[PDB]
C-alpha cells in the first residue's frame, strides 16, 4: 500500500463519488483516458460529456471509446469547457480537469487560466450537492506556472459555505510534482 | 459522502495502514481520543505507546482507556515525544501527531517547533517501511504560526527517495483550518551528501 500521486488520487476520489447512472464531465478530453474511466464507472444508463478544442483529441477519444465499446454513453463536444453550460442542463455528479497540454501532440495548445476559471465556475454551478470536481494541475513550464497561480488564487475565493476546496501537495518532491484540488459542493444558492 | 477535515482524514489514513498486532505511537496524548482510537485498531496482541508532558493529560487518557476496556495494551509515558527512542526499540507501524495545546486545559503549554522536529526525526527512524506518520497542524489563535512554518520547512527537506510527504489543505476556508501532513516511509536507509 502506497500513497498515490495526484493523477492517481483524482481517480480514487472520482470512484468514491460516482455511481452507475450518473451524469459526469470530462472537461479536458485529451487522448480519452479519463473519458473511458468515467464511462466505465457510469454504466449503460449513465452519461459522460467530453470536451476538447482539438480535432486530433476528439478523434483519438472517439477511437479509444469505440475500441472499448464505451462510445454509446459518451457525448463528445468540440468546444471549450468554458462553454459547458450550453450543452448540459441537468445536475452533474462529477467533473474532471487535467490541466496543461496534450501528450504526443501540439505543446503550444494548452489550457489558459481565463477559460479554466470560467469552466470551473460553470462546473461548480452544474454540480449536484455532494458532487465533486477534481483538478490535476501541472506547472512545469512558464505556461503551466502561470495557470497554477491564477487558478489557485481564484479557488481561494470560493465561498466555504457552498464549497469545500481541498488542496493536496507533495512538499518534499522537486521538479513541480502535480497538485490535486478537490472541489465538493455542500450547499446550494 | 463528504470530504473530511484534517482531523477526520488522519484517522482514515491510520485505518488504511494499521492492522491488528501492530506497534503504534500516539505522540501527543491530550485527552486520549487518538490513543483510544489506536488501541481499538491494534487489538489484544498490539501495543500503543502514548506520550504527554502534562500530568492532567496522562490522567485523563488513563481514565478514558480504563473506561473503554483498552488500558491493557497501552503504555503511557510522561515524557516528551522528542525522547520516544528511549522507550521504543521495535519498528512501529504508525505515529500520530496532533499539534497545539490541550483542549479544556492550559493554553500556554503547547508543542514547540524544536521538539516536534526532533520527535518527527525519531518517529521517522522508528517507522517500518510502508509505515505512516500523520501530523494534524493547528495554528493561529493562541497557538500562533511559528510551529506550522518551521515544521513544514523541515518536512520539505525530507528525502523523497525515503519518504512521501503529503500536505492536505483547505484553501477556501478562513480562520486557520487545520492542516494534515502524511509521511510514509518507502525505503530504509539514508542518502547523505558528501563532506
Ligand atoms: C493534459 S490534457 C488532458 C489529459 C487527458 N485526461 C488524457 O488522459 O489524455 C489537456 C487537454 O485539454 C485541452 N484543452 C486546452 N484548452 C482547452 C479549453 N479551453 N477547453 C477544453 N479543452 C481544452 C487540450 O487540447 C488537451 O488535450
Ligand atoms: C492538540 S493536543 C493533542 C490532542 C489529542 N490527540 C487528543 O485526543 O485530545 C497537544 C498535546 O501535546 C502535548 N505536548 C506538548 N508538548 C509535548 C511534547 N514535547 N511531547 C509530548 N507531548 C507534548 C500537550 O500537553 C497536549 O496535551
Amino acid at each position: 500500500l502506497t500513497i498515490k500521486n495526484s493523477l492517481g488520487q483524482s481517480h480514487d476520489y472520482i470512484k468514491m463519488f460516482v455511481k452507475e447512472g450518473d451524469t459526469v464531465v470530462d472537461a479536458t478530453c485529451g487522448n480519452g483516458n479519463d473519458t473511458a474511466f468515467l464511462a466505465s464507472l457510469v454504466g449503460e444508463n449513465g452519461r459522460v460529456f467530453g470536451f476538447d478544442i482539438q480535432d486530433k483529441a476528439i478523434a483519438n477519444t472517439t477511437k479509444k471509446l469505440t475500441d472499448l465499446n464505451l462510445i454509446d454513453r459518451v457525448t463528445l463536444i468540440k468546444d471549450g469547457h468554458q462553454n459547458m453550460d450550453k450543452y448540459i442542463d441537468c445536475p452533474v455528479k462529477a467533473v474532471m480537469f487535467n490541466l496543461g497540454y496534450l501528450p504526443s501532440g501540439d505543446h503550444s495548445i494548452s489550457t489558459r487560466p481565463e477559460t479554466t476559471i470560467q469552466a470551473l465556475s460553470k462546473a461548480m454551478e452544474l454540480l449536484v450537492t455532494g458532487g465533486i470536481i477534481t483538478v490535476v494541475i501541472y506547472y512545469g513550464g512558464d505556461t503551466g506556472f502561470e495557470e497554477k497561480e491564477k487558478v489557485l488564487e481564484f479557488l481561494k475565493g470560493v465561498d466555504q459555505k457552498k464549497f469545500i476546496v481541498q488542496r493536496t501537495d507533495f512538499i518534499n518532491q522537486a521538479n513541480c510534482p502535480p497538485i490535486l484540488v478537490c472541489i465538493e459542493k455542500i450547499s446550494e444558492g
